[PDB]
C-alpha cells in the first residue's frame, strides 16, 4: 500500500458502544469513516451527527448504490477495512456475500483484494438496555461463519478491537 | 408487557390473501401495522392505499434506513409480531438474519427480546394467478430454517395463521 | 409463451465485461434490459448511459421496491431471463432467494413460473484492474449454490453466455 | 376417454371449506358429483341441499353398498376423480384401500384403472371452529400414505387444489 | 370445559364384560351414552334395552351418517370420551383414524381437541364363552398401535378402567 | 432466603476492568464485599484503597485460612455469589474445586448451598496494556469447565455481567 495508506473505518446503525467505537478511531493516526445509511440515521442519537464527525474525520456517506467511495482501495489508499461497531444485519450481509451497503461492499473488495478486515460484532453477547437483549442462534451462527473468512479478524469486545488494531499498527510498523 | 399491550402486525409485498390477512388483523382486539417499502407499493393495487388503512389502524411506515418505529418494542407495547403476508424476500431475510426492512427489522428486535412472532408465509404452495406459481427448492429450504427460531410460529394458510393468534390471546388472556 | 416472447436481460452494476455483455445482448433478436438501481450508476461510467441504452433497446428501470415490471412475466412475454453481467451480490441474493432488486426479483419469479434463468457470474475467477482480485470462498459457494437451482444456467464466461443464449435460441426455434 | 369425459368430483361429510369446494366445481366446464352418506347429511347445513346441488350438477348419491355408479368409468366418462373436500375418515379409507362408500369406491376403481385422482385433505392443519382443532399424527401419517400413491395428486390447501385442476385441464387440453 | 361437562361414554357391540362397564358408568356423577348400530343390537341381548338405558342415561344413537352428536364437543359439554366396552373392530378404526361410527367419531373428534379418551379394550386376553376365544396377532398389534395415540389411555381390564376414571375425576377435582 | 438477603460480591487481584465492577456493584441495592488478599494490595492501585471502599460497602477481608465470614452463608444473608473481576487464578481454583481463599471459598460453600454464582471471568479475551496480553489455552479450558458447574453463570464482558444481575434481581423480585 502507499506509505500513507489509511484505515478504512465503516460504522453501521447500532449505538450499542458506538460511542466507544469511535473513540478507539479518534486514537488511531489516520483514518477515514465510511457510514450505511441506518448509521446516518443512528449516529446523531449518540451523540455523532455528521457535523460533528467531521471535526475530526474525511466523512464518506452511502450515496450510491454502486458503492463509488470503494474505488479508493484500488489504488492502495486503505491498508486495512474496520466495521465497528457491526449490526446483526451487516455481520449477516457480510457472512453470505451479500454487499448492497457502504460498509458491506467496502469489506467484500478489501476482501477481493486482500486487504484485511477486522470486524466488530457488537451484538453477540447477553446486554441489557431495564431490557434484556439475547443473541438468536442466527445471530451465533452468522458469527461462527464471518470469523472463516480469509483475512478477517472477528473481535467480540472493545478490549479484542483496540488488541486487533495494536496487532495491525504493529504488522504495518505504525 | 404493558396492560395494553398491542399486536405488532408486519406487512410485505404481497398481494396473496393480502385482502384476507388485513382481514384478520382487523378481527384484533388492539393491533398497529407495520409496512415494507414494497407493501406501501402493493396494498394500494389490492384495496388497501393507505388512507383506507388508516382508518383502522395506526399505520408505521418504513422511512428509515435504522428502523425508528422499534424502539416500541423495548417498552414493552408490543406482546407478539406478525408478519402476515410474508413474501419469499422477507422469509429469506428473516431466515438468514438479515434486517433491512421495517418488518425484518421487527422481527429479529421481537426475538432478541424473546417476543413471539408469528410468520405467514404465503408462497409456499402451488398457486394460480391462468399462470401457475410453485415455490422454489429455496422458498422451502427458507420456510423449514425459519420455522426452526426460537420463539416463532410458521404458519402456511389463513386457517392456520388464525388458530396461531387464538393460541396466542388464549395464552394472554385476551 | 406468445410467439413475440423476449429475453428479459437484466443488468447488476459491474463494470467486468459490461460492454461485451451488451453487445451479447445486441445480437438477440429481442430483448428488453432491466437495470438494478447499482446498474444505472455504473453503466454510464463505462459508456452505457440511459438515453445510448434506450436507442437499442425498451429499458426497465428499479423505480419500485414491489418491482411492478415483473407483472409482465405472467403474460408470456418473456421466455427466458438473462443476468449479465451478474454481480457476487446478485449472485448471493438469487443463491439464498433474496429478490429486493428489479434483476433478483425478475429471477425469482421467472424460477416460480418455470422461465429458464441463465446468470453470467462474472466475478468468479482471478482477475485484474495493475490490481489483481480475487475471489473468495463465499463467492465461490454462492456460485456453486445458484448453480444447482432449477431451470437455471450458470455461466461464467463470455463464450458459455454466448452459448447458452444459442442454446435458448435453438430449443425456441428462434 | 370420451371426447366429452368429466371430472368426477366426489364430496364427504366436511363442512370445512366446503362452500369453497362446490365453487370451484362450478368453475370447471363439465363435473358431475359424487356424495358420501354424510355428505348427505352435513351438505344442507352448510347451504348445499340436493335441490341447490341439482340445479348446478348432476348429482349421484350413495344409495348402493355396491356402489353402482362407478360403472361410468369403465367407459371412459370420467377423465379424472376429484375428492373435495376429503375428510380424515375417507383419506384413512383411501390410504388403506378401503372402499365402502362412493367416494372411496370411485377413487380406488379410478387408480385401478389409471386415472388421475386429486385429494383435498382438508383437514391437516390447526383451525379454528372459539374452538381449535388439530390433525392427529395418524392424520398425518395417513396423508403421508395417501401422498405416495401412484396416479394420485394430495393437495392441502384451496390454492392447490386450483392449481391442480389447473395442471390437469392443461394436460387434457380443456 | 364447562363447569358440568359430563363423560362422553360410548358403547361398541361387544356383550363382554358389557354389564360390568354400565356398571361402572352408573357410578360417575355425570354421563352421557353413545351407541354404535351393533351396541344397539347386543345391548338388548345382555339385559340393556334401550327403555332401560334411558331410565339412567341421556342416550345418543347412531342414526346419522355424519355424527351430528359429536357437535356437542364443540362447547365444552364433554371433558372426557370413553370407549367401554370397546370391539376389536373399534379398536382397529380408531387406531387407523376411521370413524364412520358414533363411537369412532367421538374418540376422533375429541383428540382432535385433545380431550381426553380411555378406550377399554375387552377382546385382548384369552377368555371363554365352553369355547375358547383367543385375540389374534392383529388385535394385538392394533391395540398397541392406539396406546400410543395422544390423550389416550387404553386399558384391558375392569381394575384398569375404574383407575383411569379414578385418576380422570382426580384431575378434574370431582 | 431472608427478606433483607444480599448480594456477596467479591474481589479478586484484577485491575481489569475493577473500575468498572465495582461501579456495578454500586448499582445494586444490596451487597457487601468480599476481598481476596491479593485484591487488598490491588484495589488500591486503581482507585479502590479500603477507606473508599468502606464508605460504599460492609467489606469483609481475607483475614482467616478458614474464611470466617462464610458462615453468613448457613443463615440465608446472601442470596447470590458474584466474583467480579475473576482473574485466571481465581477461575482456575473454582474449576479445580480449591478454597484457600475467601472469593474462593464463597463460592464452593454457595454451591454445596445451591445458592447461585455469577463469575466475571474478565481475562478471556486478547488485551492491551502497549503490551498485548492474550489468555494461554489453560484459561480458556478453565472458563469451559467452571462454565459447567451447577448453579453458576460465568460471563465474559461488562455487558452480560449487568444483564445475568438483572436476571437475577428479576429472579428474587428486587
Amino acid at each position: 500500500f502507499k506509505p500513507d495508506a489509511r484505515f478504512a473505518w465503516c460504522v453501521t446503525g447500532s449505538g450499542h458502544l458506538l460511542d466507544e467505537s469511535i473513540a478507539l478511531a479518534l486514537e488511531l493516526p489516520r483514518a477515514d469513516l465510511f457510514l450505511s445509511a441506518a448509521a446516518e440515521e443512528v449516529l446523531p442519537l449518540y451523540g455523532w451527527a455528521l457535523p460533528r464527525l467531521r471535526k475530526h474525520f474525511r466523512v464518506f456517506r452511502d450515496n450510491s448504490a454502486s458503492g463509488v467511495p470503494v474505488g479508493m482501495l484500488y489504488h492502495g489508499m486503505y491498508h486495512t477495512v474496520v466495521i465497528a461497531p457491526a449490526t446483526s444485519n451487516t455481520v449477516a450481509k457480510c457472512a453470505f456475500g451479500i454487499s448492497d451497503t457502504l460498509p458491506t461492499n467496502m469489506y467484500a473488495q478489501a476482501g477481493k483484494q486482500c486487504i484485511p478486515g477486522i470486524v466488530f460484532a457488537c451484538d453477540t453477547e447477553p446486554t441489557v438496555v431495564w431490557v434484556e437483549l439475547r443473541p438468536r442462534a442466527i445471530e451465533l451462527d452468522n458469527v461462527e461463519r464471518l470469523s472463516r473468512f480469509e483475512y478477517t479478524t472477528l473481535v467480540r469486545s472493545l478490549d479484542e478491537l483496540k488488541a486487533a488494531l495494536g496487532e495491525r499498527l504493529s504488522t504495518l510498523d505504525l
